[PDB]
C-alpha cells in the first residue's frame, strides 16, 4: 500500500475537483426521455475540454467514458440508447485522470418525479457512505469502514452488496487494497497517513447476490431485481483523519438538486 506526501495531495485535488465539477455540470442534463449515451457525450467532452481524460474509456476493453447505471443495475452500467423514464434512478460514475493522478466519484440522480421508496434508498446509502468515510483516521482499521457502512444499511432493511468494493487510487486507477462495504470493527489492516482509496458502497433494496451480464461483461444486476443505489467518493487519510477530494463544489451532494 502506497503512502503519499502533501505534494500528491495537492494533484489528488485536482483530480477530483474536476470528477465533482463533472457531476456537478451533468445534473441538470438528467431529464426523462434523455439517454445514457447522451449523457456520456456531454461528460466525455467536459473531461477532456478541461485537459483531462475519462480514465474508464476502453479500461479493460469499457467502451464508454462514464458509467451509468439504472435501477436495478448495481454498478458498471455501460450508456447506451434507452431512453430515461420518469422514475427511473441512475448512477453517474466519473473518473478522471488530470496530469496523471485519478479522481473517482459517483452520484444518484432522480429522473422525473420519484418514489418514496427510491428516495428512502438513495438517502440511505449516501449516509451509509459517509459513516464509512468518518471513521478515516490513522490508526482506525479497513474492517471500521465496513463495519460502519454495513450497520448504517442493514438497521433501515438494506443489504451491502459483497461482490464488488472500493479500492486504492492515485497514479493508478484501482490499487490496494480494497476497501470493503462490509465488515466487523477492529478488524482488517491498519490506516495510515498518505493512504488514498475510495469508499462506493453499493446498496439493495433486497438481497445482495448479484449477477454479471454475459452479454456484455460489465453491467452488474440484483438478482432479485430489486432497486441498488450507490455513492463515491475518492479520500485520502491525513494526519488525524481524512480529506475528500471529490467534495461538489456547488454542494451538489446528493439529491433533489
Ligand atoms: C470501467 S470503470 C469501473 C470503475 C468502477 N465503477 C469504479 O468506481 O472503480
Ligand atoms: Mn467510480
Ligand atoms: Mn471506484
Ligand atoms: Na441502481
Amino acid at each position: 500500500i502506497k503512502i503519499h506526501t502533501e505534494k500528491d495531495f495537492i494533484k489528488m485535488r485536482a483530480a477530483g475537483k474536476l470528477a465533482a465539477e463533472t457531476l456537478d455540470f451533468i445534473t441538470d442534463h438528467v431529464k426523462p426521455n434523455v439517454t445514457t449515451n447522451s449523457l456520456n457525450d456531454l461528460c466525455h467532452n467536459f473531461i477532456t475540454s478541461h485537459n483531462a481524460i475519462p480514465a474508464p474509456l476502453n479500461y479493460k476493453g469499457f467502451p464508454k467514458s462514464i458509467c451509468t447505471s439504472i435501477n436495478h443495475v448495481v454498478c458498471h452500467g455501460i450508456p447506451n440508447d434507452k431512453p430515461l423514464k420518469n422514475g427511473d434512478i441512475v448512477n453517474i460514475d466519473v473518473t478522471v485522470i488530470l496530469d496523471g493522478w485519478y479522481g473517482d466519484t459517483s452520484r444518484m440522480y432522480y429522473v422525473g418525479d420519484v418514489a418514496i421508496k427510491p428516495k428512502r434508498l438513495i438517502q440511505v446509502t449516501y449516509d451509509a457512505m459517509m459513516k464509512g468515510i468518518e471513521v478515516v483516521r490513522p490508526g482506525a482499521k479497513l474492517g471500521d469502514i465496513g463495519y460502519a457502512i454495513q450497520s448504517y444499511a442493514e438497521k433501515h432493511n438494506y443489504s451491502v452488496v459483497r461482490d464488488y468494493t472500493g479500492h486504492g487510487i492515485g497514479r493508478v486507477f484501482h490499487d490496494k487494497p480494497s476497501i470493503l462495504n462490509y465488515g466487523r470493527n477492529g478488524t482488517g489492516l491498519t490506516l495510515k497517513e498518505g493512504m488514498f482509496f475510495t469508499v462506493e458502497p453499493m446498496i439493495n433494496a433486497g438481497n445482495y447476490d448479484t449477477i454479471l451480464s454475459k452479454l456484455d461483461g460489465w453491467t452488474v444486476t440484483t438478482r432479485d431485481k430489486s432497486l441498488s443505489a450507490q455513492f463515491e467518493h475518492t479520500i485520502g487519510v491525513t494526519k488525524d483523519g481524512f480529506e475528500i477530494f471529490t467534495l461538489s463544489p456547488k454542494k451538489l451532494d446528493y439529491p433533489p438538486y
